[PDB]
């Protein structure tokens, strides 16, 4: 349960921050 | 420019789906 939630957060945070970086630069 | 936005939009979209499922089931 932890292993999936943690990874999900990581993937969510990553993909979003990438989007920010993708647009701005 | 937009090519990377699309990939990022998709990555985040799947990632939030991943977080939804992980927290739920």
């Amino acid at each position: 349960y932890y292993k999936e939630i943690a990874h999900a957060l990581f993937s969510a945070l990553f993909a979003l921050s990438e989007l920010y970086i993708a647009v701005r630069y």
